[PDB]
């Protein structure tokens, strides 16, 4: 269609990538490890570090991404994030038989690949989004990811049934090999350095981020982040995270051993749970804008309500997935509406880093995915280490652990959560 938009199809796309290269192992392992290709035998542990190396690799270079992407551009920066991880994933059957060292440093190298994705989209979007459109755009950009963790599920389920895991990586590292290609090709940094773009829509866009830049004049300087709120929200993104990267990291292993599934099976209702939590969050911004529209909640009561709920319900209803275990039905249904009411969460808290001091919507957002990422690094490590054998109270105590985490989140933002200005974001 346009030159915005197509760029927007390609982020969607490329995002959808870079989450199915996080997901794919989640799946491949369970389909992996020994109790048709080669299985070997990892001591119920090894499986928590092979998880959760990645979020080393995504921790490392996290912020450092976002000053490289503001240094020299975000396509080439985004392009060759992607292609490292889509290349290292060519490689995982390989670095398999090599042993357990080597596929923990493969999946840390692609952590640091996927590390840098965001931050250089969010450059890219600095320079094309018009202000009065960027909603649409980021909304499109980031429903790529989402689709991306819904859909990559079930595919690596079928490829698991149907064929080994090693065709589940090879697979996913064509699509991406396939897609850089489209997005060397294609995209451009800036609409200045755009190829086959219009001149009437150059010159809207231009127009626009005229105004949009000449509003901006606390760009050079950084402060001190040390105010209470911004440890509020990098505390609830913390506590979010956690139940998040708990389940993303450990759904299909449960589903294979407490619920005792198929893996087809375990990757279709695996991925139900993020569909639930995709259409959620859209219905919970239309709702948040509705809210905030015909009521006032002076802005702050609704995010704090939101909170509640999208931080609590997940703590509740995983309480209830988790004492009503080895039951087909209940359970899955249970999981799918804990992570199902996790996008009033997502929705009304993460759009709290905008509302506490816009303009400094890079800087905040780096501050708070780094510390909310230490999860992926704990979380799927203590989840495997309390239950080396599968029962349903080893389980519970995982689900026990992580909605107390939510409780502590939700209640630690709605007491210290500011969300009109912190005194040094005005410019």
């Amino acid at each position: 269609c346009s030159a915005r938009y197509n760029l927007a199809i390609l982020a969607f796309f490329g995002f959808f990538i870079v989450y199915a290269l996080r997901v794919n192992l989640s799946v491949a392992l369970v389909d992996m490890v020994d109790s048709t290709g080669k299985k070997y035998q990892w001591d119920a542990e090894t499986q928590g570090w092979i998880l959760g190396s990645f979020f080393y690799g995504y921790i490392i270079t996290q912020i450092p991404g976002g000053y490289v992407a503001s240094k020299i551009g975000g396509k080439m920066l985004l392009g060759f994030g992607i292609l490292g991880t889509a290349v290292l994933t060519l490689f995982t059957p390989i670095a398999a038989d090599l042993g357990v060292g080597p596929l923990i440093v493969l999946r840390a190298l692609e952590g640091l690949g996927e590390g840098v994705t965001f931050p250089a989209m969010h450059a890219m979007w600095s320079s094309w989004a018009p202000p009065l459109e960027r909603s649409k755009l980021l909304s499109i950009s980031y429903a790529g990811a989402q689709l991306g963790t819904v859909i990559s599920l079930p595919l690596s389920g079928i490829i698991c049934y149907y064929m080994n895991w090693t065709y589940v990586f090879y697979f996913f590292g064509t699509i991406g090999i396939f897609w850089f290609l489209l997005w060397i090709w294609l995209v451009s940094d800036t609409p200045q350095k755009h190829k086959r773009i219009s001149h009437y829509e150059k010159e809207y866009i231009l127009s626009s981020l005229r105004n949009q830049l000449s509003s901006q004049k606390s760009v050079p300087w950084v402060p001190i982040l040390k105010s209470l709120p911004l440890w509020a929200i990098v505390v609830a993104h913390f506590s979010y995270n956690w139940t998040f990267y708990t389940l993303l990291t450990l759904l299909p292993t449960y589903m294979k051993e407490i619920l005792r599934f198929n893996v087809q099976e375990n990757g279709f209702l695996s991925s139900l749970p993020y569909l639930g939590s995709w259409l959620c969050m859209i219905l919970s911004g239309q709702a948040a804008d509705n809210l905030r529209a015909k009521w006032n909640f002076s802005t702050l009561c609704v995010r704090r309500i939101f909170s509640l709920i999208g931080m609590i319900g997940p703590a509740v209803f995983l309480v209830a997935a988790g004492f009503i275990g080895c039951d087909y039905s209940l359970a899955v249904a249970f999981l799918t509406i804990s992570t199902t009411l996790g996008g009033f969460c997502s929705s009304g808290f993460s759009i709290n880093h905008l509302d506490i001091a816009p303009s400094y919507a890079g800087i905040l957002l780096g501050i708070t995915n780094t510390f909310a990422t230490i999860p992926g690094m704990v979380g799927p490590v203590i989840a495997k280490s309390l239950t080396p054998d599968n029962t349903v109270g080893e389980w519970q105590t995982v689900f026990y652990i992580a909605a107390a985490i939510n409780v502590f989140g939700a209640i630690f933002f709605t007491l210290f959560a500011k969300g009109e200005v912190q005194n040094w974001a005005l410019n």
